């Protein structure tokens, strides 16, 4: 409780926990093989984020990084979280439009570079270098977003209407929510330090819960995840 | 030799080494594509554990963690070992009953959460928190065990008798041997400290060798791993 | 610029960057599903190595390891690089000859053991033990090389001539370039220290660029990556 951001970490933990249990129970009994894949992927995302939010709450996922003449608290657990949950979110989208194996590999690899370089930037001690890593990480994200539009949107329009409809919604949700992440990093404690840590934690918590639980609520209520059968 | 547990680490190293060479030689010449998959998965498990046991023997896979007012030796290499070998063991079982891709993902993800949270619990410095992680890790294991019974056992009974027979044996071996791990952790040096480190090392060594080499001897002598062909 | 090897790190960074952009642009528009897989795998290899070379250039991927009575600079970022790029290189070869899933798993697992044990050897503080890890790592490599000859070369000769032709070239390139890595390690700063660090950096840079960009130029100009169609 000595950390003013603790309230936002406690709430994020609870929402990810509650999201995980809901998806887990809703997924009971689903026999359709296709739907089970989406339930498996989408329930795993908040389970992972739950454990990492708890580690931040309890103080484990925190470290001090000297830069700018001060010791700055850096929650490295966020990057462990994103390293495993962001490729799962992209897999949900790719399996929806039945993307080829080469495009999937491109997306997951670019995603691993995005999060990995963001982690290096967060732990870098030379101030100016942190923004070099931020730029490479942001470059990788632009590739992802380009694929989701001028690489995926065309394949969805040649499939069942419920798939094209649900993909377009989740695509739009993804592009909006993902693009906010590099901004909060840059003006927050990891970058320019304009926004205090307790408010940055609040902002990441809203985005994290929307992009994981909110994403899952939309997808798992759709007919797109079920095969077309009689 | 200054560590009394060294004898159990030297023996575990030798048994994993010897297990690896046996499986490797036995796997020579096997042309059946199905059998080669099981040989590949099952020989990799003791190769990985061999390298990590050796690192513990040589003192690399060891660190000191202050908690309870003392410096406690923690063999972190065990979790690196289990992180890579336990999903391979589950893959052996899943491919046997030809489980769907969504169930496989659920098992491997839950398994990664189980080992990952066990690692955090082992390195946690606040005593009471170590058991919070132990509980989350144990919760993930119960999900795995539930899948192996009320998720897999039903699919094996609808397949070739030799597959149903071999799966049931390996399932039973797995549930018994895996369930002992959380107990040794709790009463051992990582938890309550009731059992001394040298005896905990002995107990993990017996379980490790049984669940990896013993598991492999049963599976790789079975007809289930071979396709049904003339 | 206080590190004499910086020139070789700056050049390696540039060549991996330039290699990545070339493959990325050349891969634009390729619609053939098979070719897209190879373009995806092969463009990812220099993208990863670019980021790790940059981390070495900027001083992040460097640490000091006491052994032999001195503090020795160890670029641990090389192993992070190789951990992710070497299995991708092997996947390029395996998909070319359409290898079975069990052989692929064997190659990637043996490759992960090779790099992982090389990392432990590099960070080991007991001098004699560094060569124990070097030997296990080299043993795993011999298994890989054996598979590429007496495991793959036979499957390529039963396929389209352009595949057999391109595989044989890339196989030969791989065996020659990979086998040099354990030698430079042994006589370089990580081992016997006969060759100074600045020259070891030069040697790894030539090998790294040849085995990644050079490899990719040969493969991606071949007809083998395209399906046979009218
Ligand atoms: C879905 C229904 C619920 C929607 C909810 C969306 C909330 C997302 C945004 C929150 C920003 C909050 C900003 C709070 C800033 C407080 C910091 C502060 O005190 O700033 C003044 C400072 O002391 C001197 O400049
Ligand atoms: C497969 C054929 C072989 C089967 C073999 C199975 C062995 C597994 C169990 C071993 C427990 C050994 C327990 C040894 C405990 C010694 C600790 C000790 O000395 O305890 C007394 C203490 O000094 C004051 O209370
Ligand atoms: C593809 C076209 C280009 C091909 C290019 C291939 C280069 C690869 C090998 C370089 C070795 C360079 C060795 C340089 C050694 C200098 C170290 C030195 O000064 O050694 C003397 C020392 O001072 C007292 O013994
Ligand atoms: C000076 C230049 C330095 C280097 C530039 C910064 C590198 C990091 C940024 C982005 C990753 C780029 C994407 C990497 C993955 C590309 C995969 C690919 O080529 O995919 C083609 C496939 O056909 C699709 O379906
Ligand atoms: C198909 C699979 C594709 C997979 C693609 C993966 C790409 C990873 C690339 C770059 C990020 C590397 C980040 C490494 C950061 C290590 C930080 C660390 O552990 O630092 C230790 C200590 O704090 C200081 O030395
Ligand atoms: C498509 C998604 C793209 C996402 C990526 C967009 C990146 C650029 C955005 C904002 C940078 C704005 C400038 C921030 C730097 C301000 C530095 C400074 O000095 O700020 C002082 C402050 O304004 C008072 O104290
Ligand atoms: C307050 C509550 C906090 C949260 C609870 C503790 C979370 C960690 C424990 C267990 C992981 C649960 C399992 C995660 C993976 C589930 C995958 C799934 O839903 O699989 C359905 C599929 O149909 C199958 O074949
Ligand atoms: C389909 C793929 C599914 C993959 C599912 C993976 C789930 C991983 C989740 C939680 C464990 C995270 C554990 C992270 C522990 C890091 C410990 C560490 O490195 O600590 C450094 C230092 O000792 C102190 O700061
Ligand atoms: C299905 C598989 C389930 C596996 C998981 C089962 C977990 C519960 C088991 C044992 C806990 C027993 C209590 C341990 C705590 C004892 C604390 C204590 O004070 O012990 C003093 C000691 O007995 C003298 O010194
Ligand atoms: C004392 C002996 C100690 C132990 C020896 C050193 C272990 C590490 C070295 C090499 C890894 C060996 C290869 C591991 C993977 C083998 C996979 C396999 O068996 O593959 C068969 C499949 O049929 C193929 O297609
Ligand atoms: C199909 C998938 C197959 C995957 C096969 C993977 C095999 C990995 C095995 C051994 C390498 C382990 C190396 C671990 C090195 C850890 C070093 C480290 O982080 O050390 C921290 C600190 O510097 C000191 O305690
Ligand atoms: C197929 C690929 C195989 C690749 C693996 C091949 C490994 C063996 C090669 C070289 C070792 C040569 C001996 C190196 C040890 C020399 C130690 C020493 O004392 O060197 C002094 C120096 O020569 C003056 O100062
Ligand atoms: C789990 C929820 C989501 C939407 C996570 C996404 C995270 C990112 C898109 C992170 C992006 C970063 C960039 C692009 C630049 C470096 C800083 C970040 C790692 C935050
Ligand atoms: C390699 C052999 C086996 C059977 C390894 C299995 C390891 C586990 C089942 C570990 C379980 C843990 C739990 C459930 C709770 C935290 C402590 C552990 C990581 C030991
Ligand atoms: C990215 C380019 C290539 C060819 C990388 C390959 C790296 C290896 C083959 C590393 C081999 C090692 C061995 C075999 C022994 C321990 C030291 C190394 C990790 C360098």
């Amino acid at each position: 409780t000595g950390r003013p951001e603790w309230i936002w970490l406690a709430l994020g933990t609870a929402l990810m926990g509650l999201g995980t249990l809901y998806f887990l129970v809703k997924g009971m009994g689903v026999s359709d093989p296709d739907a089970k894949k989406f339930y498996a992927i989408t329930t795993l995302v908040p389970a992972i984020a739950f454990t990492m939010y708890l580690s931040m709450l309890l103080g484990y996922g925190l470290t001090m990084v000297p830069f700018g003449g001060e010791q700055n608290p850096i929650y490295w657990a966020r990057y462990a979280d994103w390293l495993f949950t962001t490729p799962l979110l992209l897999l949900d989208l790719a399996l929806l439009v039945d993307a080829d194996q080469g495009t999937i590999l491109a997306l997951v690899g670019a995603d691993g570079i995005m999060i990995g370089t963001g982690l290096v930037g967060a732990l870098t001690k030379v101030y100016s270098y942190r923004f070099v890593w931020w730029a490479i990480s942001t470059a990788a994200m632009l590739y992802i977003l380009y694929v989701l539009f001028f690489g995926f949107t065309s394949k969805a329009e040649s499939m069942r209407p419920e798939v094209a409809s649900t993909f377009k919604v989740l695509r739009n949700v993804t592009v909006v929510l993902w693009s906010a992440y590099p901004v909060v990093w840059l003006i927050g404690s990891e970058g320019a330090g304009i926004v205090p840590l307790n408010i940055e934690t609040l902002l990441f918590m809203v985005l994290d819960v929307s992009a994981k639980v909110g994403f899952g609520l939309i997808l798992l209520r759709s007919r797109a995840i079920f095969g077309e059968a009689e």
